[PDB]
């Protein structure tokens, strides 16, 4: 799980939103009458109404992520 | 799970949205009358109403992600 | 889980939002009449109404994250 | 879980929001009539109404995070 | 869990918000009629209405965090 | 859990907020009719209405934090 | 112009309404550059969304209306 | 112009209303550059969203209305 | 102009209202550059959202209305 | 102009209201550059949100109204 | 102009109101550059949010109203 | 102009009000650059938020009103 970013160096931007009812659900585990519940989150959960990513990682960057689940 | 990005160097942008009812569900595990529930999230879950990615990774970048599930 | 970012060096930006009802849920574990509940979060959970990331990691940066789950 | 950031060196920005009802929930573990509940958070949970990250990690930076869960 | 940041060196910014009802919940463990409850938080939980991070880690910085959970 | 930051050296900023009802909850453990409750917090919990971080860690800085939980 | 009613003497009623975003306009004389305009409403104008009239005239009832438009 | 009612003598009523964002306008003379405009309402104008009239005239009742528009 | 009512002698009522953001306007003469404008309301104008009239005339009742518009 | 009522002699009432952000306007003569404007209200104007009239005329009742607009 | 009522002789009432942020305006002559403007209200104007009138005329009652607008 | 009432002879009332931030305006002649403006209110103007009138006329009652606008 190796991430390497390298950089050797020798306008009008717009996002517009006009909502009127903005019910947003992300990673949801909805249940009734269970016994066991495990929610393992290790990535990148971005929730919103205007989830706007503008000019991200313009240079160098690494988001190296790793999860796991062992059951025995 | 190796990600490598390298860069050696020697206008009007618009997104517009006008909603009136914005019910959004992402990764959902809806259930009734169960016993076991496992939700392993390790990637990149982006939920929204205006999920706008503009001019991303313009240089170098790596989002090297790894998950797993072992049951025994 | 190694993340390396390196950089050797030798306009109008806009986000606009006008909501009127902004009910947002992120990583949710909703349940009724259970026995066990485990919520292991180790990544990056960003929730909001205007979740705006502008000009992030313009230079170098690393968000190397690792989680785990062992059951025996 | 090693994160390394290095940098060797030799405009109008706007976010606007106008809400009228801003109910936001982040990482939530809602339950009724259980026995055990564990919430292990070790990443980065950013909740808000205007969760705005502007010009972050412009130089070098590392957010190397690690979690775990052992049950026996 | 090593984080290293190094830097060797040889405009108008705006965030505006106008809410009218700002109910925000962060990391929440809401329950009824249980026996055990453990909440282990060791990362970075940032809650607010205007959670604004502007020009953070402009030089060098490290937020190396580690958590754990052992049950036997 | 080592964090190292090093730096060897050889505009208008604005955040504005106008709320009218600002109910904010951070890390909350709300329960009824339990037996045991443990809340171990060792990271960085920042709660507010205008939680504004401006020009933080402009030079060098390290927020190396570590938690734990042992049950036997 | 004359109305008379003589009376000599010698049951669940349910209206359930569950409307949403109802807009009601009555006698509206919207106009521009209005040289001559006349509205002479002189009768019953029921202008509901759910207009219910149950058991209106159970006994002796009389309604008389004389609405003249004299013009020379 | 004359109305008379002589009376000589010798049950659940339910209106449930659950509206939302209701807008009600009555007799409205909206105008611009208005040289001559006349509104002469002289009768019953019920302008509800849920307009209910239950058991209006149980005994002796009389309604008389004379609404003239004389013009030369 | 004359109204008379002689009376000689010899039950759950429920109105439940649960509205939200109701806007009510009556007789409104909105105007601009108004040379001549006349409103001559002389009758009953019920302008509710939930307009209920239960058991209005149980005994002897009389209503007389004479609303003239004389103009030369 | 004359009204008479002679009377010779020889039950749960419930109105529940749970409104929110109600705006009520009556007889409003909003105007600008107003050369001539006249409003001559002379009758009953009920302008509620929840306008309830239960058991209004149980005995002898009389209402007379004479509202003239004489103009030369 | 004359009103008479002779009477010769020989029950839970509940109004529950739970409003919030109610704004009430009566007879309002809002104006600017007002050359001539006249309001001649001479009748009953009920301008509530929850306008309730229970058992208004139980015995002998009489209401007379003469509201003239004489103009030359 | 004359009103008479002769009477010869030979129960829980509940109004619960729980308002919040109520704003009440009566007869308001707001104006600017006011050349001529006249308000001639001569009748009953109830301008409450919760306007309740229970058992108003139980015995003999008489109301007479003569409100003239003479102008030359």
């Amino acid at each position: 799980v190796v991430a390497a970013a390298e950089k050797t160096k020798q306008g009008v931007l717009y996002v517009g939103s006009k909502t009127k009812e903005g019910v947003v659900h992300g990673v949801a585990t909805v249940a009734e009458k269970t016994k066991e519940q495990v929610t393992n989150v290790g990535g990148a959960v971005v929730t919103g109404v205007t989830a706007v990513a503008q000019k991200t990682v313009e240079g160098a960057g690494s988001i190296a992520a790793a999860t796991g689940f062992v059951k025995k």
